């Protein structure tokens, strides 16, 4: 019953300062802008240890498997190779990404009836919410 409270469907609602966060960690124009177009769904499920996160747009759809605390390879949707560990730190879900010397954060909390979505690199955070579709 490891993460039941994020398992499912979740549509974006809101975004702030998703084109900042795109900027600092390094995604060129033209990504930003049909990136930060984008209406993704994100859908959460688990099976034994091993928790899929699938995220589908217009812009992009990915998917990633995982084990918590158990790092791997990902290519992200603006095309960036990163190392990843994703763990679960006071019941948030604490995503995060290692390339060139460089680092960012994905929190993923429950608040209410959303999913709450903060990522963050160096002084840039941008925060989305997330509503059960
Ligand atoms: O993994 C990410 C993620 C997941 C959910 C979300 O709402 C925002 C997010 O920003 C990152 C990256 C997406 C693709 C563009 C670069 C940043």
């Amino acid at each position: 019953h490891m993460c039941d409270a994020f398992v499912g469907t979740w549509k974006l609602v809101s975004s702030e300062n998703f084109d900042d966060y795109m900027k600092e960690v390094g995604v060129g124009f033209a990504t930003r802008k049909v990136a930060g177009m984008a209406k993704p769904n994100m859908i959460i499920s688990v099976n034994g240890d091993v928790i899929t996160i699938k995220s589908e747009s217009t812009f992009k759809n990915t998917e990633i498997s995982f084990i918590l605390g158990q790092e791997f390879d990902e290519v992200t949707a603006d095309d960036r190779k990163v190392k990843s560990t994703i763990t679960l730190d006071g019941g948030v879900l604490v995503h995060v990404q290692k390339w060139d010397g460089k680092s960012t954060t994905i929190k993923r909390k429950r608040e209410d009836d959303k999913l709450v979505v903060e990522c963050v690199m160096k002084g840039v955070t941008s925060t989305r919410v997330y509503e059960r579709a």
